[PDB]
Protein backbone atom coordinates (compact mmCIF):
# COMPACT_ATOMS: atom_id res chain seq x y z
CA UNK A 1 0.00 0.00 0.00
CA UNK A 2 1.96 2.98 -1.33
CA UNK A 3 -1.06 5.23 -0.81
CA UNK A 4 -0.08 8.24 1.29
CA UNK A 5 -3.68 8.86 2.33
CA UNK A 6 -3.17 12.00 4.41
CA UNK A 7 -6.46 13.94 3.97
CA UNK A 8 -8.81 13.36 6.95
CA UNK A 9 -12.47 14.38 6.45
CA UNK A 10 -14.41 16.02 9.29
CA UNK A 11 -18.19 15.50 9.12
CA UNK A 12 -19.45 16.66 12.49
CA UNK A 13 -18.76 16.87 16.18
CA UNK A 14 -18.56 13.61 18.11
CA UNK A 15 -21.55 15.16 19.90
CA UNK A 16 -23.87 14.61 16.97
CA UNK A 17 -21.92 11.62 15.61
CA UNK A 18 -20.62 9.41 18.49
CA UNK A 19 -17.91 6.79 17.93
CA UNK A 20 -20.26 4.14 16.50
CA UNK A 21 -22.00 6.46 14.02
CA UNK A 22 -18.91 8.48 13.36
CA UNK A 23 -17.06 5.58 11.81
CA UNK A 24 -20.15 4.09 10.16
CA UNK A 25 -20.69 7.45 8.54
CA UNK A 26 -17.08 7.47 7.43
CA UNK A 27 -17.45 3.95 6.01
CA UNK A 28 -20.25 4.91 3.69
CA UNK A 29 -18.26 8.00 2.71
CA UNK A 30 -15.86 5.51 1.15
CA UNK A 31 -13.23 6.24 3.82
CA UNK A 32 -11.24 3.89 6.05
CA UNK A 33 -13.79 4.76 8.73
CA UNK A 34 -13.43 7.44 11.40
CA UNK A 35 -13.20 8.08 15.14
CA UNK A 36 -13.59 10.70 17.87
CA UNK A 37 -10.40 12.62 18.77
CA UNK A 38 -9.46 15.92 20.41
CA UNK A 39 -7.77 18.85 18.67
CA UNK A 40 -4.48 20.21 20.02
CA UNK A 41 -5.72 21.27 23.47
CA UNK A 42 -9.31 22.26 22.64
CA UNK A 43 -10.43 19.04 24.25
CA UNK A 44 -13.15 19.09 21.56
CA UNK A 45 -14.10 15.67 20.19
CA UNK A 46 -14.72 15.56 16.45
CA UNK A 47 -15.63 12.87 13.94
CA UNK A 48 -12.95 12.53 11.26
CA UNK A 49 -12.67 9.94 8.50
CA UNK A 50 -9.47 8.49 6.99
CA UNK A 51 -8.45 8.16 3.27
CA UNK A 52 -8.68 4.75 1.58
CA UNK A 53 -9.22 5.25 -2.16
CA UNK A 54 -7.23 8.48 -2.37
CA UNK A 55 -4.82 7.81 -5.25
Amino acid sequence: KDIDGRKPLLIGTCIEFPTEKCNKTCIESNFAGGKCVHIGQSLDFVCVCFPKYYI
